[PDB]
């Protein structure tokens, strides 16, 4: 069953990738090459140019992503080399470092060695590469709440935070054969951070809020072609609300909407006055001004949805059937002024893709 | 096929609505009056009770209704009597004229004769029984573009529009037997208007808004126990977002989000300065505003998510399923301040219920 299913996929993305490069021609014998891997060895191992099209194949059939009229411009990583956890750490390190890019985000993804029989090569545990921490003890709430669980398996493991509300968590990964994975403070120097100001509301800064400039997502498993690379962290840039309407207004988050109101000098006490919408979109004003001043790359959710059309309309041209998920396309913020509101998707899953996977902890 | 279909539906209909009358036992005996009348007339007649209850759980199972809370208030009435045109159109009135109650709506529903072979006895052509008209001649755009067919089908009539952007549709239905319609103006007197004001913004009334007080969904099939009416108007009262942020929001409805900008003193020049976003905002705190300033009943979203939260536990204290559409019920401005946002419902059909019907014109 397990070679069967291999075989199949395999099939299935050589000829749609090589097709897609204007390699149609190679595939044959491509695909000669590759059941005679898979009988004599158990699996394959794909070309520099079929993995970084995988992986961008990958991006570009992502339901749930409103970025995706970049998928082509993706900077993929090649690292099916690494064996050690010090080559996994550096590795780690230098995707913070390039994708970051002093401000101008890249879209990144580092690719880590596949699963071989199923078996992990390399286990990361972080949600996120730059992530903050979160604690509950006796009634004292701190830091990111959807970050409690693995906060106290890291310090299960001898980390210790500093439990101030936006705590670095330290890069944890576990190698195979280890029983234990090991964990690795972040440097400060490779991690940019934003303060939060208000274009001309001078009180918003009183609030003391931040966010980390990169969102790298280091828990998904990439599936290229019947290969599973569970280790390959994945980056874009910001969309504004991603961290003024929810990360920092969620009220399992940082619940931040009455603090909000408070500064920028509205009552927080009827719901006709609408105050939890006035103080939504301050935030997300906030957030866009702040990212902008600082030079870090990061877009509003109008410009993303118009982004978004034309990858509607690229795909149509290209012959491709577009797939989404309008519950997730929509922005958390006005998305009724935005023209994925007024349309439907099919939500069909198509491979290569980005697939969820079980916590280690937890 | 047609008489079996009817003794289905209504046995799984009168077993529900008496189970939760409390009129368990009553089933077996009415369920053979009912099997009598099928077999010899080919339809049964619903009592008031049965009626009454059937409209009720029809609101009760509308997935994309987000008033259901109140489902068991809702003001029924029974004119399965009406045979004449005068008689109908009079029976609109009173709808319009009890439902309306000053200004504090009574949710209401009224009952017009069922269809007999899938033959109607009186068909209602307006989407609203209170809705503005809408023109497009030689790049002139004026009032409401939805109601644009409807309004030529009755310019077709001999009914013509003064062309302000509110004329007042008239009511245009058509009896069993009639090749066309009949039309009736709308008295003035029976409806309520509200101004558009600002709660601090004096130059919002310069924008010369205004909407009406009552929605009356008129389009729409009450399908109850296999009986289909397809004529039943229903109203509630309006939710605030109805109005600010799709009726005079959207790009192909009024599309008045520029000159809200305009009139609140933001630039509306920069996707990041989110000017939509805060328009939408001020326009639906003027909307909010002016119906509690006028004593016309309405509900802000975040209160009616709240209800609604009550209504799903009723219905698990119940032992009643739930069902629901989530890309219905999140409301089109800060959804994920509300709880519906953050679960997901299943949008399974249950009857009895509301259904759409083709439209006559068009
Ligand atoms: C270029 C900038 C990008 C932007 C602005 C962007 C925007 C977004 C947003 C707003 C979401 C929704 C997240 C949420 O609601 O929790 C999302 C989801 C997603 N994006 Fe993107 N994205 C970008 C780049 C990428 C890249 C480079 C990849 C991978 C190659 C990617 C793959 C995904 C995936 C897999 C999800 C779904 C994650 C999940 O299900 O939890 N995106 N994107
Ligand atoms: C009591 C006040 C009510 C409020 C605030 C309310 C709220 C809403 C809202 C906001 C929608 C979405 C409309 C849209 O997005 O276009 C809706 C849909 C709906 N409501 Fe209600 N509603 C109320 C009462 C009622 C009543 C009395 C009925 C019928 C007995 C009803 C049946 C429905 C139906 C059938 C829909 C879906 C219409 C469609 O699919 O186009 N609601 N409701
Ligand atoms: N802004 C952004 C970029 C990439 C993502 C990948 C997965 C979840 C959320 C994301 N947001
Ligand atoms: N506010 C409100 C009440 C009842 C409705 C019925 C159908 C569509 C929209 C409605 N809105
Ligand atoms: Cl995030
Ligand atoms: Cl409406």
């Amino acid at each position: 069953e397990e070679k069967e299913i291999l075989w199949n996929e395999a099939k299935a993305f050589i000829a749609a990738c090589y097709q897609e490069l204007g390699k149609a021609a190679e595939v044959k014998d491509r695909l000669a090459d590759i059941k005679s891997e898979i009988d004599l060895t158990g699996s394959y191992v794909h070309t520099k140019e079929e993995l970084e099209h995988g992986a961008k194949m990958a991006w570009r059939n992502s339901n749930r992503c409103i970025g995706r009229l970049f998928w082509n411009s993706l900077n993929v990583i090649d690292r099916r080399d690494v064996r050690t956890k010090e080559e996994v750490r550096d590795a780690l390190f230098h995707h913070i470092e390039t994708a970051t890019n002093n401000g101008k985000i890249r879209p990144t993804i580092t690719i880590f060695p596949p699963e071989e029989k199923g078996e992990k090569q390399v286990e990361i545990w972080n949600h996120q590469l730059i992530r903050y921490a979160g604690y509950e003890s006796d009634g004292e709430r701190i830091g990111d709440p959807a970050s409690c669980s693995l906060t106290a398996a890291c310090e299960e493991l001898g980390w210790r935070g500093e439990r101030t509300d936006f705590d670095l968590l330290p890069l944890i990964f576990r190698m195979k054969g280890d029983e234990q994975p090991v964990w690795y403070e972040l440097p400060r120097s490779l991690v940019i951070e934003v303060p939060i100001t208000h274009p001309d509301i001078e009180a918003f800064s009183d609030l003391e809020l931040k966010w980390y400039g990169v969102p790298i997502i280091s828990d998904m498993k990439l599936e290229v072609g019947g290969i599973h690379y569970n280790a390959a962290p994945f980056n874009g840039w910001y969309m504004g609300t991603e961290i003024g309407a929810r990360n920092l207004a969620d009220e399992k988050r940082y619940d931040k909407l009455k603090k909000v109101a408070s500064v920028i000098g509205i009552a927080a006490d009827y719901n006709t006055d609408l105050w939890k919408d006035q103080a939504l979109v301050e935030l997300n004003k906030a957030v866009l001004h702040s990212y902008k001043k600082q030079g870090v790359s990061i877009v509003d959710h109008h410009t993303a949805a118009s982004q978004f059309k034309r990858f509607e309309e690229q795909a149509e041209e290209a012959g491709r059937k577009l797939t989404g998920d309008w519950t997730w396309l929509i922005p958390p913020i006005s998305p009724a002024a935005t023209h994925i509101f007024h349309r439907s998707y099919d939500n069909s899953i198509v491979k290569p893709n980005y697939f969820y996977q079980d916590k280690p902890y937890e």
